[PDB]
């Protein structure tokens, strides 16, 4: 307390620090709607054929002598197809071998396949000729039946919030398979068992808002909603579809299920480590601050305890006397008091310090005065997430593939029928 | 304030909060290279062949009598092959059903496969040899044309800094696909429609500096970096390639591309799970210290507020004037006061408290103390990503794949060319 | 401090705000067991057959003249297999082309083709019957071996303690592929190099703990532990299990190394642009809190430093001292003091302000009173992590795969013993 009078700079006042209106807003209560599919649908897959060895010997004289060879695959019909299902078998036609002579008319007897009930029958390449001067015949079934699985694809229109649920292949294209009309594709006969069916579901949910759009600082740039303990993003009011669902604030190849990439998975890992590097940081930068404050909170207290002795005890909770040397350094003592006070007089004719009979009231049924706000902080419970499989794996695509390769292999061993 | 004095401990010191030297730093305008090529590249896919079948027919005496059979896969050459691509056709050479006779040798005539223009075509494997003392032959021809695309990598060397585009194969090798040579491979000819062409781009980026390491308090453990609102580490000074791009503050198979596992999804499922509850943690643990630390701040106001009776409502924001019962509990008054003091006189000889005519200010133009600092954090927008297709996905290895099985099923039907 | 005394409130008192007890807790030294194999096991695979075509020419008159085909698939034994591996190479038979007349016979001579060692060998489909009144014999062998990978899985019982490792193929499935008995599967004949082995490792982990379950305050929702700065949830005490290694506290398909999908990745990716905008949020919620709580700080300050005229230059950390002018605004002037008062006499009778000889100490050597607590915050160094393949990425099934194929081209190409 000795300064340059003549320097006297001012007139001051302290600035108080901005406070910002939150641009990341919590609502309450957000009307959402869900739709939802089966993840998967149920296909009947049938398949049927035959391999035909025809052929006529009339020495190497005749140029009849042939062996007219056949693979006739074959579609099978609705009703069939469903029969197949309900009975977990197929049906195929006799099997000919060696009918020669006059019964090398067998052979174009049944072109349709009937009277044989099998679990499923591959194709024999049985062929001979031996018959000198006559017609030699060898026809072989094949047969299959699965009620497999194939995937679902909801959609639905921003429009008309009309719904469908599509059947997709092994590459996530849909593919024109209904209930009332047997689809011929891949050398397969394909039909529902099941109209594809969907349900709706209306909740009321948690969503967190953000508007950091500078020019536009009332846009909503992004919306992640709470879905039971699972996070969505619903800024964009468009329909929100993925796999079997489709969720919204009240044909080409799709894409979801397609294979991840290794490299993908690493960078989310990355910004995985940098959001644990991103916490640490803020964490600790706001640490420091609060550091900072809390030591100005010091400069106050050696202050205000130069003329309060039992400040000191009261910030540490145990009753002590304090007193200075400096205003720096101080020295403690030991303190223990009668803490029933609940009136303000005992003779009183201004007694205590801070000055302590209307005007002497008792204080048993006192009410806390809130002079604060407690911040409340939104961290829910999130993952509750569902795995779905990709577009390759559906268990009516490896039988399609299974039968086509079972073909390929009894198709390239040639039998003798005699 | 009654005390032992025989108990005086001391001399004592409020001990000040550590302020610690950020470990993360915020490092601005980082100096960034980026290198680019097309995430895949157009190939010119051709593939040519015949099957043929010349038999002689001597009858059963002769050991002449055969059918000798060849499946002759073809290349195709770089002019034809670019022809091929200009005109969405491939090139074949007459098909020769039964031609026998004197006609045996058309077969031997046309190698290369000359004179019919096709969207592309399959072998039929026909064969007959039912002219007797005469040969008999069958030469059906198989054509195929695609320019499709296959995945680039960009790798560039820390050494010279010279980069190169890759082209993959199905299982993340490169190979040798180039514009002036045709490459012979899974029975089929490729060349390059476009020689490879890369980019660079410079950029001033914002870095995320992390110094952890105890050892060597200089040292920077991990980096990362802000690449158009997309996060990357760029810890190591090494180029950094995934994919079509290199990126780097100023041959065995490759592996990014490779289809990841939903077992590695879940672990990152558990790592954001972990996150989002290492968010709670620290977030709730800095409330309670916070909440401590406004309840050291009410203390100091009851102390304070003793001496000071419109205190209370200075931080409530309405004017109300204090009367304290005991040092703990107090009563409210209501109040509101004249604002317009500009100045601090009226007739003045030492007026109101505090104390308060050159020694006379107005002091309507006044400025704000700066006493303290806010802190500012750093949170920006990320997401950005980009995802990549696995490796096994390239439009051209399953025209590859799908050519490789017609020919499959084709060889093993055979047909008489009578 | 002129009010309506008619209107005292209260009795009142500072409402002190609520120290919740976290309830997410550290654990240190949680004890972990750890049980690991070898990614994945090497594997024998082995494969042989022959294609043999027997023929009789007795003219289109003889019902004997035919051409009897056969491609037997043969088994490789525990010792021949072994042999194999240890000598990359595989043993088949004599290659017999076009063996007539009393040579017929060699065809049945040596049905486990023995004497000839390749590195590996394909069928050549050879075939004819151009011997009048004569048997044609054609035999080609094929061979092939690999010692190739298949990946192990771990799996332990809670019960006993007692873990296996599991053989899989490439859909998940565990397959019984042993040590002393080979297995023929797919056409091939397996066989493990080595009895599959396992290890454990102890260790005392930090785990981050989660009491969030209203109802039983106790009851541990979630747990987080460090293993080697990678996070693992380990809530549930049973074993837990994945691709290689089962940690825990101290046959059906299996699904991990199934290949994940674009979608849930972008919902991984959507969840974490959720967190940090959580992150921001949160933060910022905070930031607005501490800042209240400053501007607080500044009230009490304008207050105690119209009787503490010093205290704003210790705030500022500089000397100067303030003089009032409203309760609101102020001035300022320059200091600086003799700061080594380290008594507190001079010739003493009570001298300078708040008062200050045994009565009459010296604080050179005074100590630090701890009245507050830092917190301390846990954020540790994570990403740690390990990519597996998929279970379609095999070397030891694609082996198996591509001689499948191999068989499937050979044997749709005739070919002339002649
Ligand atoms: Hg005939
Ligand atoms: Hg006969
Ligand atoms: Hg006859
Ligand atoms: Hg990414
Ligand atoms: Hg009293
Ligand atoms: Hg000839
Ligand atoms: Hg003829
Ligand atoms: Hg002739
Ligand atoms: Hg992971
Ligand atoms: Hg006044
Ligand atoms: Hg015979
Ligand atoms: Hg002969
Ligand atoms: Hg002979
Ligand atoms: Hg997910
Ligand atoms: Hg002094």
């Amino acid at each position: 307390e000795h300064c340059n009078a003549q320097m006297k700079t001012g007139p001051y006042k302290i600035k108080n620090l901005d406070i910002t209106p939150p641009k990341e807003t919590l609502q309450k209560d957000v009307e959402i709607t869900i739709v939802e599919t089966d993840y998967n649908e149920n296909v009947i897959i049938g398949y049927k054929g035959y391999y035909q060895a025809y052929a006529y010997n009339g020495g190497s004289l005749d140029p009849n002598t042939r062996v007219e060879e056949t693979m006739k695959t074959l579609n099978v019909g609705k009703e069939d197809l469903l029969m197949w299902s309900i009975r977990q078998q197929c049906e195929v036609g006799e099997e000919l071998i060696d009918r020669w002579g006059s019964d090398s008319d067998d052979c174009f007897r049944d072109n349709e396949g009937r009277g044989q009930w099998v679990k499923g029958k591959e194709l024999v390449k049985r062929q001979n000729n031996n018959h000198f001067a006559h017609h030699t015949c060898n026809k072989s079934w094949r047969c299959g039946i699965s009620t497999s699985k194939m995937y679902s694809r909801l959609e639905c229109q921003d429009d008309t919030d009309e719904c469908q649920v599509y059947i997709l292949d092994a590459e996530g294209n849909p593919i024109n398979v209904t209930v009332d009309t047997v689809l011929h594709r891949d050398g397969v006969s394909m039909i529902l068992k099941q109209k594809s069916t969907f349900t709706t579901r209306q909740i009321k949910a948690a969503c967190l808002l953000i508007k950091d759009d500078k020019n536009n600082p009332e846009s909503v740039t992004r919306e992640h909603c709470l879905i039971d303990n699972d996070i969505y993003d619903l800024s964009k009011n468009t329909w929100n579809c993925k796999f079997n669902r489709c969720i919204k604030r009240k044909r080409a190849k799709y894409t979801e299920g397609d294979t991840a990439t290794k490299g993908d998975l690493m960078h989310i890992q990355e910004e995985l480590m940098y959001e644990n590097d991103l916490l640490k940081m803020n964490i600790e930068l706001m640490h420091a601050h609060i550091n900072k404050l809390n030591n100005m909170l010091h400069d106050l207290i050696v202050s205000v305890a130069k003329v309060d002795e039992r400040l000191i005890g009261n910030l540490m909770n145990n009753s002590v006397s304090s007193t200075f040397l400096s205003d720096d350094t101080f020295l403690l003592m030991p303190c223990t008091n009668p803490p029933a006070h609940t009136s303000n007089c005992y003779n009183n004719s201004i007694y205590k310090e801070g000055r302590w009979s209307s005007q002497c009231i008792d204080f048993s049924n006192y009410k806390e005065l809130a002079i604060d706000d407690d911040v409340e902080f939104w961290i829910p419970t999130i993952g509750n997430t569902t795995y779905h499989d990709s577009w390759k794996d559906a268990s009516g695509w490896s039988f399609i593939a299974q039968q086509k390769s079972n073909l390929i292999t009894t198709m390239e061993n040639t039998k003798f029928g005699g």
